[PDB]
């Protein structure tokens, strides 16, 4: 079994059904015994939903899914009539994602879209999407910049879209953090999660688009 398949059979057999808070939590407890991934709701998570409630949003787009972590952590939050949309290339990845959507009963508000994002993104519009008010960009960070020309270019940033993007603690080709920081189109705000220590464990930036041209 892959890791992701492993994660999955983990919350099956200790998670609460239809409780993503215990999923959440065993996700998370299970990835920081394995050293996976250390204590990703305090890594994360808490930036996570801090950021989605500030701005309650009503279309969320995720680029990127592994395990459907990032997927109920956000969807968990969501109002009535909001959705999220994750779109991933990877079936597999994708697979488990919706498992674990649905083990946690929050199928209702997701649509994953399974495919490449070059391929993907300049359909959004079939969706029914005019323009998206947050955008998760998970792990695959040399991703990031290409992702976010391409929203720009198919109209789905407005005055007001957060981009938030993990995992982005180290200089990458393509740079995601000097093409906003550079930008006067977005404003950005980092967020360095230290847990106990003094090293980074994780990296996210929240960037907002000012608005097209
Ligand atoms: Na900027």
């Amino acid at each position: 079994d892959t890791k992701e398949q492993r994660i999955l059979r983990y919350v099956q057999q200790h998670a609460k059904p239809g409780d993503p808070q215990s999923v959440l939590e065993a996700i998370d407890t299970y990835c920081t015994q394995k050293e996976w991934a250390m204590n990703v709701g305090d890594a994360k998570g808490q930036i996570m939903d801090e950021v989605i409630q500030e701005h309650n949003p009503s279309l969320v787009l995720e680029l990127g899914a592994y395990c459907g972590y990032s997927a109920v952590r956000m969807a968990r939050l969501l109002s009535p009539g909001a959705r999220l949309l994750t779109m991933e290339k990877n079936p597999d990845y994708a697979a488990i994602t919706q498992q674990m959507l649905n083990f946690a009963g929050l199928q209702d508000k997701v649509t994953i879209l399974i495919g490449a994002s070059q391929d993907l993104i300049p359909q959004l519009k079939k969706y029914d999407v005019d323009t998206l008010d947050l955008v998760f960009l998970d792990h695959w960070k040399d991703r990031y910049l290409p992702d976010t020309i391409l929203l720009e270019e198919c109209g789905l940033l407005r005055k007001g879209t957060v981009l938030l993007a993990d995992n982005v603690i180290v200089p990458g080709t393509p740079d995601f953090l000097a093409y906003v920081r550079g930008s006067s189109s977005f404003e950005c705000t980092h967020y360095s999660s230290y847990l106990e220590y003094m090293k980074v464990v994780d990296g996210l930036e929240k960037a907002v688009y000012k608005g097209p041209s």
